[PDB]
């Protein structure tokens, strides 16, 4: 889907089965998600914010699943105000950004 | 111009002749820059990022040059780690997400 930017780039994706809202966010480098259960092979990380830092899980090759194409990539769950599909998602997809 | 994302899409914006380094994010609606002086004609508002809140003083319809385009948007001004070009003047340049 081209994204006209007009209305804000969120969508729903399943990661791992599990669907999301999520927005694609160009400024991330990193996707982190709050609210699904992921398992118990995390490793506590840290991610900083525009605000500040907050604690988060890391989640290593989780299948995900989103405008049609599977990917597997990192993501992040933790207690964040929106989820973010960041560009280690984006250009998974092989999304680019055009003028 | 056509950005993969395989980078930070980081450009330089010169608002009001001012060059800021700034980052291209589709998932914030706002602009936020740190280290410019943009007048008195600012009403004091509240951003919530990643993180936390941030006060911001907010300017309407600035002379923005970037991307070899020129602009009048609305910028924020506050003291963020990074500068970021929201939604706001995205759309204002006419860029889109791809694929
Ligand atoms: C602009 C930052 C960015 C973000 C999101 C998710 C993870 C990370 N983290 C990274 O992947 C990059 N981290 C990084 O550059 O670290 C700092 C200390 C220099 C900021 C950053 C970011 C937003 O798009 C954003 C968009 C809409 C509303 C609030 C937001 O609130 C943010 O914060």
């Amino acid at each position: 889907p081209q994204f006209s930017l007009w209305k804000r780039p969120v969508v729903t994706a399943y990661i791992e089965g599990q669907p999301v809202e999520v927005l694609l966010d160009t400024g991330a480098d990193d996707s982190i998600v709050a609210g699904i259960e992921l398992g118990n092979n995390y490793s506590p990380k840290i991610v900083g914010g525009i605000g500040g830092f907050i604690n988060t899980l890391e989640y290593k090759n989780v299948e995900i699943e989103v405008l049609n194409k599977k990917v597997r990539a990192t993501i992040m769950t933790g207690d964040t105000p929106i989820n973010i599909f960041g560009r280690n998602i984006l250009t998974a997809l092989g999304m680019s950004l055009n003028l």
